[PDB]
DNA sequence: CCAGCGGCAGC
DNA sequence: GCTGCGCGCTGG
């Protein structure tokens, strides 16, 4: 109510989705990157920037840095800024909304964070593997 | 060694 | 609907 089960998959949406803000910032990190990349990154991001508070105060050259060996680094740092100060001061109800996140992010957040998985219909294959899993498993 | 590949905005 | 952005990974 709701809390969305583990998966075989392991997506690390499963391990986020208390913090809407970490899930959506997880998805920027996978923009056209490897997990197997970006996941270890993610955890060095969260520990400088805990939240979209911290976030939307920083210097996006700065965290353009952090991002180097990911690629993308100027212009999702950028966004990362962005996107925390939308999230915390604009209203929205569903995160596609918010500069930055469009249909990947938004299924993410519908299948995650609120009960409407049944509504969602991915694009991205780990969230067809985890929503096709959701469907057999009820 | 090497080229194809793992979202979103702005226009 | 087309294009910039971008690294290291990956298969052979």
């Amino acid at each position: 109510k709701w809390t969305p089960p583990r998966s075989p998959f392991n997506l690390v949406q499963e391990t986020l989705f208390h913090d809407p803000w970490k899930l959506l910032i997880a998805t920027i990190f996978l923009n056209r990157t490897s997990g197997k990349m970006a996941i270890p990154v993610l955890w060095k991001f969260l520990e400088k920037y805990p939240s979209a508070e911290v976030a939307r105060t920083a210097d996006w050259r700065d965290v353009s840095e952090l991002l180097k060996p990911l690629g993308l680094y100027d212009l999702r740092a950028k966004t990362i800024v962005k996107f925390s100060d939308e999230y915390l001061t604009k209203q929205w109800k569903y995160p596609i909304e918010l500069h930055g996140i469009g249909k990947y992010g938004n299924d993410s957040y519908r299948i995650f964070c609120v009960n409407e998985w049944k509504q969602v219909h991915p694009e991205d294959h780990k969230l067809n593997k985890y929503h096709d899993w959701l469907w057999e498993n009820h």
